[PDB]
């Protein structure tokens, strides 16, 4: 146990009275609205989102990085920290790895995961940066590089990621690359995309029968003029071209200003290509902020599309969910905790939507009542539900308060040496 | 017929002939030093055409107000007469695009007037984003994707009627742009609305002749301010792919999100054979509908760079339907359309100057600087002499607007047509 | 008088009274646990008012079309009658904002009708962004900043006329929003046009009563699509500062560039004493004019957070004018305004819940996570019971739209008014 | 000379004939337009823009940095490369320094500058990153940090930058900080700004009589929710509050999408607070791409406002122009060369605008002809003017071509050790 059980119990007891009052009050209010709070709590306690191994360390920008104390020294320390997030929130049982950052003996990774009670989600390849001993640089691209040998090298890297994933329990590979151009004319849009498609086809051939390949679009950064996989339109063409095992990953902060992201989600679901999500929040660009910290309603609206899919009876719909954020000015563990909480919060509210009433208002084109129907769900403070779900599953009623009460950060700060060079 | 007296055209051409010859010869020499035959460029420019919107020769407005000018066209016939001026002077707009019901009239007459004016008819445009007098079902909450079956049927019928009018006048395509969408979260179920849209478009597709095309046009927002069914090229692609070989996508420059790389969308659609055509205009904030190239000329060039790259790589079966789609709120509509058509040919001509072999080399070598400089060498070239010479050699005007103003046309039609009144927009 | 039958209000209130009592008491206990007196919050909420736009009572439209509903108001008097319903049910919109010349009519009759309906009048709104019948000079190329002196003079005169009408009905402010700008580079000389605008506004300020305020409203674009004279808050501040103590800036939520941090603009103006007022609405793309809070409710809360913080910091003489400015294109204008007024009070109420002492501590300690969580604890709170009780206690409806629909008001006016 | 004189002469003679033809042809066309090409050329050869010392090194993003060969390390290597840009373009005689990056003995710096034929422009302070041994971290801010000691440290740093500048010939201090927040509530907008103003007042007090203090606004990055100096409105408030010696710096890529930047320039000029403009281009965010490579007309429109003011000589109008870009996929020197070229190109074209005709069309509200009057100047290919100006002043007809013919990059590659072969 990363966090002492007596600490969790103590903090849970300190807040048990208040939780009871709020939960029972919300329960009665929901009952009057025709909703069974127990049914919602039962679903909420089973909603999981993967935690990025690279998210437990402090992030930075191209201008600077300001590390905190006890930064994880490697993947094993990172898994130890991810275990804290899972123990306290019980919403992050799985971790997403990034290769080569997390490269290590698969048997050891697996052993450590099992020991901490953590599993592994989709693998993430890295051909947007150069690793030591690389025969070819990814400066001008990787999977879509003009140089055949460079693409070949990138393909082999992704295949290696699949080999690592198979050994630790992963069932998917997420591919995000920086490929694109910074100047008009630098790249031939079509030829670069064709090159990408050919390389991804090779990677697709390396997929086990029960695996999935997720391509992730991004409007810009690191490429500032054009990006090969720039939006969901190109992403759909990729997935449709590759095959049944290929789907699209939607990262909230990767879209043009004012984009209606929830519609993109609906469109991908309709055509069965919604592979998964990368949750985070933003205001300007790919800010990678704590999910829901900026626009909680938008997050709720994305979940509204996910829940509606269930209501509509969409088959075989199991999108992969992962948090993909950068924590530059907070304790990474605390931000991941509250971010996981916001995601469950939006999910819970989406479950409260009176779909029967909504379908009626949609058919009668009663726009005002249709939107108010969504608002009645979103406006509901579901914190008591999230807290109870945690209490029942061995988590903390107030995760961050319990984390702080445990003195974990100070503990690891004394155990881990900060990098000097 | 000649809306503009030939003597005025000749007079104004001779007046600038000397200067033109000097500039054309200078550019010709420079291009020769660059291994380019100015004549080959001029020859292609003379043959580049862009359709003019019948509704573009009238003064436009916003939801706040409309400030009509003098001699506003009363209907399609006055509009065709004004369009004839644009074609006569620029020689770049031989075809007009009709919008129904605005331009509803006897097909025979339209065709007859067009032939007399030397104008053809491009893509037909349907209108289910507004209600017409005596209309049975309102399009307030949608049309082709409306929840009410009867409303969708009515919209479908309207589009089929547009195809019937087009066949009678020589058109070979239908362009479908609707305002369908929602202003509030929850108001519409994104998927169901799209399913309804797809089903209705399928019915319209069934009414297409074997040599016709059906163009769906995406738009991020307006009139819908929360979600729009056909919101972007992604949804538009799904539409074209689902409907069939005769269905393609139309790209309107000002219908994209801020900072969108529009030239890439063009390339992607060309790659998958779904680039039906373009709707030219410029913008800075939203769907501003400004004069093409008046705000970002380089972007217009970059879009044409993609068009010429395909046109040069022998991309078979590549005949995108180009059209100007603008709103002229503070200029004489005819003058704006004239210079807009000019800017479009300008971007086209400059795209033709690009050393494709050199560019390809720099792309393969990842020489980003030289690759971008290769495009700039073409873009920086002032091709106005080629544009002016092309017009002169084809019966047009060296300086179209100067000739237009010298003719006194606006004053003339102003005397022939009834006066208009300014007013507010649909805001209230 | 009462637009909505008093028996319908009592009926629809009694129908929901039991549930409200349960929700209000539960919220009261929760807030009590948080050291907050729910009664204190409700008291402030029932005192929060926002003006309703006369031009928002009718169905709005776009440059593509207008789809009116039934019983559309024929003029300002019908609009006042409809505004009376909004106030009767929400009790949050006692004042109406007029727009001249759209609402031109005998000022004396307007006041009389207002007094009879229990409505007051907020800031007057001038209109030199469209031409009126018989107008000598067109505003096509601008108004207060038009190159033609006679046109600027005419625009100034119109604004003074707006002040005359306002003085007769009890208005104490003039809001000036114009479309002046250019659609093409070179069309206007940015600086000279602004110099002309400043000179014309100086004339208006000269004729401004000493018990009145003058609000200039910035907008990034529309109707001008290349440049706009009063394009942002920076230019707006220069205007207010140049004109004088009685001149301030009006912030319309949908008038800023994509991704702009609007709440910061609000803070900056307060700090320099130039925040005159707000035009509330919501949006996603441009100046969409949608129901307030319908798209981004947190942003609305964050704007009010700055307003409540101004009081907490001890800023003096801060009494911003609040006004709804929306276009209802696909809903019953009355229902949208009702729920919009409600959303504004909702954001206000939540801002009142922020533990200022705790927040200040987290800010001083740079505890970003707890600071944001402190705002969230307030924002996540469902204050609907407070809003409903406030309405109930002041003669309004527990559920405004439900009571409105039960009254059959729309069908009624649909029969009294043309098609 | 960094570049051999014989190479410059050789590459000039190779292009002299064609240049003669083009220059004469343009001179004739301009003559028919009532314009004297010589008057334009004389002004162009005198238009200078400062080159950033940090611009000659290869740039990167938060994801990766792909260095090229012969990367300059330290201010001395950088000055050596900056000299190349000045010798070939003759448009960048002054270099802008950044402290503590370019820290060195002032006398030695001044000596190296004089030897290379380079002067020194505005000094640039750095409190957006932590230097080793630093007593207080700038993680949560600098000049506006809540901690008094931290603000004092940032103030002292800025004063030290002025001291360094006074010793090498600089006459201004540019202050751009990352200060802001990533979460609502994290900062109190007003108190943070009050702290900033108070700290800047302390810096202002240390300014010599002939020095200027430039504050730079930026919408976002590194702060992703709010930034203290977020736009020109706040920037104007700062300059007006501080005093006559304080002005605002406008960086093209630091504005919200669709912003009309040329108007901001005009407004600042009208109120005498336009301190300078930092050139670069962009399409998405603060891309820091080569000036005019994405939107050359916008660059021309900015210069239209500058030239209109330069013609009349407005009070307080004496801009301190600098290039501020990041070269992630090109030879930094080549990009800086062509960027300086684009800046002079836009300046030259603005010089061609018929102000009298323009003024007329503006007064008559003839929008079409007004915009056409600007286009007639913009559509003019002034390359012959830029090339001749360089030829007459000791520069190269075709800078990049001459640069590549000299083999300079290969030369420094052999003198400077890369991290890896
Ligand atoms: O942290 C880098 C990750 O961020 C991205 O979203 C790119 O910004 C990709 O998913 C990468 O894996
Ligand atoms: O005038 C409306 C036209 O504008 C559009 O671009 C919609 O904005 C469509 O093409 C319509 O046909
Ligand atoms: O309805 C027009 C109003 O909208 C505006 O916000 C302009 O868009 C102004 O405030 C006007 O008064
Ligand atoms: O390289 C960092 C420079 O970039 C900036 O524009 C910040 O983006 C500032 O001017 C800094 O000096
Ligand atoms: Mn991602
Ligand atoms: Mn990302
Ligand atoms: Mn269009
Ligand atoms: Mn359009
Ligand atoms: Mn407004
Ligand atoms: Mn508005
Ligand atoms: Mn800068
Ligand atoms: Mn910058």
């Amino acid at each position: 146990f990363r966090i002492a059980q007596d600490v969790v119990a103590r903090e849970n007891d300190r807040r048990a009275s208040a939780l009871k009052e709020d939960y029972e009050a919300l329960g009665a209010n929901l009952a009057r609205r025709g909703v069974d709070i127990e049914a919602v709590t039962a679903k909420v306690e089973k909603f999981f989102v993967a935690v990025p191994s690279w998210g437990v360390g402090t992030g930075g920008t191209r201008f600077a990085r300001f590390p905190g104390t006890g930064e994880p020294r490697g993947i094993f320390d990172k898994l130890d920290d991810c275990a804290v997030i899972q123990q306290l929130t019980r919403a992050t049982p799985n971790v997403s790895l990034h290769i080569p950052w997390d490269k290590a003996d698969p048997k050891e990774l697996k052993a450590r995961g099992d020991a901490l009670g953590l599993g592994f989600d989709a693998m993430n390849s890295n051909t947007f940066s150069d690793a030591p001993g690389q025969a070819h640089s990814y400066k001008y691209g990787s999977l879509s590089h003009t140089n055949a040998a460079t693409r070949a090298q990138a393909v082999e890297h992704n295949l290696e990621c699949i080999e690592i994933g198979k050994a630790i329990g992963s069932k998917a590979l997420t591919v995000w690359i920086g490929d694109g151009s910074n100047f008009p004319g630098q790249s031939n849009f079509t030829r670069a995309f064709e090159r990408y498609l050919s390389a991804m086809a090779e990677i697709y051939k390396g997929l086990p029968d029960d695996w999935k390949l997720f391509s992730e679009h991004k409007m810009y950064e690191p490429a500032f003029y054009s990006t090969v996989v720039q939006d969901w339109g190109t992403n759909y063409l990729i997935a449709q071209t590759l095959g049944p095992k290929a789907q699209c990953l939607v990262d909230l902060g990767h879209h043009a200003p004012n984009t209606n992201i929830e519609m993109i989600v609906a469109r991908l679901i309709q055509f069965g290509k919604l592979g998964g999500f990368h949750f985070n929040d933003s205001k300007y660009g790919d800010d990678d902020l704590d999910a829901g910290a900026i626009e909680p309603y938008r997050l709720f609206l994305v979940f509204n599309e996910l829940v509606d899919a269930e209501a509509r009876g969409v088959k075989g719909f199991h999108p992969a969910h992962m948090i993909n954020q950068s924590h530059n000015v907070t304790d990474p563990i605390e931000s991941l905790i509250n971010s996981a909480n916001e995601i469950r919060r939006a999910y819970a509210q989406a479950l409260l939507v009176d779909r029967a009433a909504l379908s009626g208002y949609q058919e009668d084109n009663d726009a005002l009542m249709a939107t108010e129907t969504l608002k009645r769900a979103y406006r509901t403070d579901v914190e008591p539900i999230l807290a109870e779900a945690r209490r029942r599953t061995g988590g903390a009623v107030d995760p961050v308060a319990t984390y702080r009460a445990s003195g974990y950060r100070a503990r690891v700060a004394a155990e881990r040496p900060a990098s000097v060079a």
